[PDB]
This record gives C-alpha cells, sequence and structure tokens, in this order.
C-alpha cells in the first residue's frame, strides 16, 4: 500500500467540556495571583451533565469565590443560572524553591511555522479561533461554543500538503445546513490560504450528522484531559502533567514552559530544525535531576556544542527560571484555550526569542 | 550523557484510585451485558468521591458499592469517604464514535517489548506492593510513586537513578524502610541484568504519612503517560479507564500496540510507532503513520505493506479480534496497559509475527 507520511493533530473550542474545566481552573488561579503573588493553587474541576464540582488545595491571602468565578466563565458561552448546579470542595487556607513533585516534562519546537510549532497544531487551533471570532461578531450565526477541529497533513514531499481538515461545530436546532457547510468550507480555505497551502483537500464537516447538545450536558469534562491539545498535538512527547489550575511552584507547569522557551530559542538560533528537551524532577531538588536534548538528526552544528550552549545560556534553578519567565504575573486563562505554545496572538514570556544571541555566542559561534 | 526517565504510581495513588473505580464499574457492566456503553469518570477530592459519566447497560450496577470494593482493600473504611454518583444510567451508529489520534509503540529493550525506564518503574512498585500484602515489608501503605532514569549514552544501558516514594506509618523505622527499598531496587536491577551501583533516592520529601485523596485530588485519566509508554512513545491525549471498547481512544490504542509489538517481534524494526487518526462515522482509521526511527531491517514501504495485508483496520472487527468485550480491564488500571508479561492481554500476543514475515517478501 506504501502511501505517504500523514501526521494529524486536533484542537477544541471554549465550549468543549474538558476545556470549560481548564478555563475555570486557570480563572481561579488568575483571581488568586492578582491579589497574592505567593498563592499556592492546585484547583481541579469536574463538569458532569448539569453538576460542576470545583476541588483542590488553595493557600492564598486573596478573597476568591470559586463558584462565582466558575459562573463568570460559563455565562459568556451562553448558559444561565438555570443550566448548572456548581459546588466547591476546595480546601482554602491562609499562612530557594525545591520541586514539590517527582515527574518528567517535555519542551518542543520546529521550523514549520512562524509559531515554531507543528503545522497540524497551528491549522487546528486557527480553524477554531476564526470560527469563534465569527460567532462573536455574528458573521457565522446559529452556532455555539462547543467545537472540535482535526487537521491531517501529508509530509510525503519537501512541501507539506493538507490531506484533510475536519470540523465539528455545535449548531442551533433551526440552522441552515447549506449555509453552515458553505461557512465552514470558506473558513477552511481561508486558514489554508493564510499559511500558503493547497486548497484542494478533503473537507469533513459535522460528520455525526447532528450536534445540538454540547458542553457538559450529555457528557463529562475534567481539568487536564486535553494535555496534547494544550502542548504539541502528538508531534512532541509528553510527561503526563496537566497545566491548568496550578501555580508556578508545580514544575509540571513552569518547567514545561522553561523547556519550550529553550527549544524555541535553539531552533530560532538555527542550531536545529527541531529540538525536544526532557527535564525530570525529584522532591526537594532545586534543579532538574536529569536532562535530555533530542535534535532528531536536524542539528546544524555538533549535538555536544548545542548541549554546552544551553547549559551556559539558561539558569536551571526552578525559583530563578520561574522569575525569568515572570510566571507570578502571567495571565493563565488566555492559554486555557488553543494551546500553551506558539501563541503569536498572545505575549507569553516562554515564547520570546530573547536567548538566540546567548545560544549563538555560547556555541563557540 | 543521554538520560531518559519514566515513572509509575501505586494502587493507593489518588489518580490511580479513580482509574481503578472507572474500570471496576466497566468490568461489572461487561460481566452482565457485553453490549454495555460505559464512559465513567471519577473525581477523588479529599474525603468526597464523585462517580460520573454516561452508561447504557442491562446490568444491575451499584457504582458506589463498586467504588467501596476498590477503596476498602487499600486500608480505608466506611468512615473515611462520602461517595456519590451523578452517572446518567439507561437501558436499550456505524464506525468511530469520536474524532482523535492514538499511538501504538514497541521496542526490543525488554522481554515486554517496552522501554526499560517504564518496566523498571512498574516492577519496583509491584514488588513493594507484593511485599506489603505478604507483610515482608511492614508499616507501609498503598500510595507510592517510582521514577527510573536510564543512561543510554552507550550500546549497553546503565541505570543512573531509581527514585521511590512510599506512604509509611507514623511509627516506622527509617533505617529499616531505607534498607527494604535499597534491596528491592537492587533486586529489580539484578532481574534485568543491569548495574547495581546507581543513585538511590528514598522518600526525599522527608515524610509521607497522609496519602490517597486526603488533602489532595485524583481524577480518571490523569496518568495517561504512566498508562502508556512513559514519555518514550508519543500520545494522542485519550484516557483508557472507564471506557467500553467502542471508544477508539481505548480499542485503537490497543490495536496499534498489537501491531507495533508484532512488527518489532518479527525483527522488521528495533522500534516501531503507529499513529491512527479517526473521524465520526468512518469504519476505519482516516489516516495512518508508521515510524520505525531508522531501525527498519527491511524497506519502510514494505513494512507498511505487510501491516495493511496482515491486520483488519475495521474498528468493529479489530475489537472482536482482540476479544475486548470479554477482557477484564481492572488489571490494567495499575502498572500500565502495555507489556504485561504478568497478565494475558490479547494486544500483547505475538500471534502476527508469521503473517508480517510472509507479507513482507
Amino acid at each position: 500500500m506504501q502511501y505517504k507520511k500523514i501526521i494529524t493533530s486536533e484542537s477544541v473550542g471554549a465550549g468543549h467540556p474538558d476545556k470549560i474545566c481548564d478555563q475555570i481552573s486557570d480563572a481561579i488561579l488568575d483571581e488568586c495571583l492578582s491579589q497574592d503573588q505567593n498563592s499556592r493553587v492546585a484547583c481541579e474541576v469536574l463538569a458532569c451533565n448539569r453538576l460542576i464540582v470545583i476541588a483542590g488545595e488553595i493557600t492564598t491571602h486573596a478573597y476568591v469565590d470559586v463558584v462565582k468565578t466558575a459562573w463568570e466563565i460559563i455565562k459568556p458561552l451562553g448558559y444561565d443560572e438555570n443550566d448548572f448546579t456548581i459546588i466547591s470542595n476546595v480546601n482554602k487556607q491562609s499562612v530557594l524553591i525545591g520541586a514539590g513533585d517527582q515527574g518528567i516534562v517535555f519542551g518542543y519546537a520546529c521550523d514549520e511555522t512562524p509559531q515554531y510549532m507543528p503545522l497540524t497544531s497551528v491549522l487546528a487551533h486557527e480553524l477554531l479561533k476564526e470560527i469563534e471570532r465569527q460567532r462573536r461578531s455574528k458573521e457565522f450565526i446559529k452556532i455555539q461554543a462547543d467545537m472540535k477541529s482535526q487537521v491531517s497533513i501529508d509530509y510525503s514531499n519537501s512541501t507539506p500538503l493538507i490531506e484533510t481538515m475536519l470540523v465539528s461545530i455545535q449548531h442551533d436546532e433551526d440552522y441552515d445546513v447549506e449555509y453552515f457547510n458553505k461557512k465552514v468550507s470558506a473558513i477552511m480555505e481561508q486558514i489554508a490560504k493564510k499559511y500558503n497551502l493547497n486548497t484542494n483537500f478533503k473537507k469533513i464537516i459535522n460528520s455525526s450528522g447532528r450536534f445540538v447538545i454540547g458542553g457538559p450536558i450529555g457528557d463529562t469534562g475534567l481539568t487536564g484531559r486535553k494535555i496534547i491539545v494544550d502542548t504539541y498535538g502528538g508531534v512532541g512527547h509528553h510527561g503526563g502533567g496537566a497545566f491548568s489550575g496550578k501555580d508556578p511552584t508545580k514544575v509540571d507547569r513552569s518547567a514545561s514552559y522553561f523547556a519550550r522557551w529553550i527549544a524555541k530559542n535553539v531552533v530560532a538560533a538555527k542550531l536545529a530544525k527541531q529540538c525536544e528537551i526532557q527535564l525530570a524532577f525529584a522532591i526537594g531538588q532545586p534543579q532538574p535531576v536529569a536532562m535530555y536534548v533530542n535534535t532528531f538528526n536536524t542539528n546544524l552544528i555538533d549535538e555536544t556544542k548545542i548541549f554546552e550552549a544551553i547549559k551556559k545560556s539558561f539558569n536551571f534553578d526552578i525559583k530563578t527560571f520561574i522569575n525569568d519567565l515572570n510566571l507570578w504575573t502571567t495571565k493563565y486563562l488566555p492559554v486555557a484555550t488553543y494551546g500553551h505554545f506558539g501563541r503569536d496572538d498572545l505575549d507569553l514570556s516562554w515564547e520570546k526569542l530573547n536567548k538566540v544571541e546567548d545560544l549563538i555566542k555560547n556555541s563557540k559561534h
């Protein structure tokens, strides 16, 4: 059969139940870090049918109404006080940085897009962002906030082709299918044209045949059940830690950002076409207990000199890299939709190409 | 140095309590009704356990009773938790029920055809748990974590570090506890014929009396890397526990493992990873990618040919070929879903080597 090399990634919209939970988790975190930059937050959410359970462990001087915050995320998606029961079992308290958990994180970067992210990811996110922009401006009417995208790209040749764009969008009972299909097709062609790609791909629109019920209603959502949508869409490895609802002292989050920041800067500095960085942690240890730099035989100089330049260019102290990425004063709600990485539409510290100068100098040029 | 690291967690870990309750409820349903649809999720937050999700079954199931059957053996009693259900239960579509991507992975580092980091991490916790049950290792509890770093700088892998964290009784003897863990680490090393002089990190937090969900949270499907390839293989994002075979997140991930393992066993590659993508209503994967990491012993194109000729890509058919309707899932809710030489999983059977060899000429 032989074929072809076909890589695929997905995204989900703000109304997807798994992502409602990530949004509520990070909104509660943002509320705490506003008032108290020393807040400890480990906030998890279950959205099951018409019951939302907010849980976890918070230490903060901040006044926070976890239920009120949850409604502030839900209401804009079109729900009202009649749609959910929302309850808290959150345990709230007052009063060098060692890791607070064991575990592994992965940073990843490549040169396929201006975002230094895989093309599959970028196209999947961009589809849903444009559909959501059009929903808010009423350019695309009679749709709702729960949606999913999936983009398959054919890497058989020098130049990537789009093989398939798939979309599922929650629609009103009384929608016009002809209108809806035309709107989605034109949006798919618009996104393709924006990354200068082929226009002639297979289009799969609402293949289930009907999508009126969405969000948590027939269904379940939980915090940290979109950890691949949140990262590198199956192109990069993952250590298993979820991001949303965690303050910067959880190395699951801050080290994953730190590693992205390295990877992106390694590729930007033309040391490699792709770079993946594994950090492992041990409870009480102020630096990663282990490190692996994978460059997938795309290194443009010696693998050994890349490793040297990374060790010389970055501080691996957890407290220090937390401060260097201003993670205590970063807004997290914006990265709870459409991924944590390559957000040319945001202003994330870990996406800044402010270490290329240092890597070039520290690579014996 | 090239240092890869993976982890495992014990039966008492709150994330894994939830996976266990999810799969126990599934097993209870499939016992009575082999046509059950189960999408069961669990939140364990402090002393409240919420069982949720979507079940269609003819089976009589008490989800709360089933949850207590997982909890009580870990040492808890009726006074420790409030357990409530918001499960939407009912009585009585073609092809995939969801979009998504899965990844199957296999390598030749272990008899399990799994990464050494994973195997060592799982084996450590299984031996500690066996010793807890036989009272060979006293004054410990069921919440535990392992993390194993292996040095792949040379032809021959070295162990760099073994880390263990085990919940202990208030009145334990540190010297006893550290001696027990050291000897277990050396035993696991000797068992895979590895070096014996590595770094040993034993309860580095300094104290681990409180564990499980107490003062913490667990959720179903928050150990999806422990459950799979420990960071060596890619992941599509789908969690396994609490899902009947019609969820391709579960059955396709098994199907792909079964391919990968058999590709490596047939000496076609030292490593094999298989990506399958799905679309709602489509009876087969909508896309497939075969990665062999430049370890192929034959042409990449002929490996792809032999896979397509040797396996049925019809979702209903591969479900039946792996006897997923009559498979017990609770056993794979601890210590990973793959390379379980201690179990009898259909997707671990080397019964496709003959077919791949023939279909590669």
